[PDB]
């Protein structure tokens, strides 16, 4: 198991524009297109991202390409974030994947706000962090995915994905 496989499981794969759990237009493997309520706006962001007139549909290769870019960007965003970096640097490989997952889903700023959880993770107080992570809108809105990521931080194994 790895970050790619992990996110592919959490996000799924869709080749036509769709609405995410928050109602935002998305495509591929969780690639958010726009928050605007307009489908045309989403189509235009899609064409711009792909480099062609897609008409709201992309191929598998194209989805994978967006996915590679998104993963790379999340990593680099963590590495650039003063609040995230030190956490990421302190963790083992499996738990780093859990942090990347959360940034991919919620954005760097979003994650940077779990101040308290971040502090516990850095301190390696696993059970405590798991408990604090659960007291969040994130956990209440997407509980199954959240539970998977949380178990990963708690245990440091990929069991929730097996
Ligand atoms: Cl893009
Ligand atoms: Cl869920």
């Amino acid at each position: 198991m790895n970050i790619f496989e992990m996110l592919r499981i959490d996000e799924g794969l869709r080749l036509k524009i769709y609405k995410d759990t928050e109602g935002y237009y998305t495509i591929g493997i969780g690639h958010l297109l726009t928050k605007s309520p307009s489908l045309n706006a989403a189509k235009s962001e899609l064409d711009k991202a792909i480099g062609r007139n897609t008409n709201g549909v992309i191929t598998k290769d194209e989805a994978e390409k967006l996915f590679n870019q998104d993963v790379d960007a999340a990593v680099r965003g963590i590495l650039r974030n003063a609040k995230l970096k030190p956490v990421y640097d302190s963790l083992d490989a499996v738990r780093r994947a859990a942090l990347i997952n959360m940034v991919f889903q919620m954005g760097e700023t979003g994650v940077a706000g779990f101040t308290n959880s971040l502090r516990m993770l850095q301190a390696k107080r696993w059970d405590e962090a798991a408990v604090n992570l659960a007291k969040s809108r994130w956990y209440n809105q997407t509980p199954n995915r959240a539970k998977r990521v949380i178990t990963t931080f708690r245990t440091g194994t990929w069991d929730a994905y097996k």
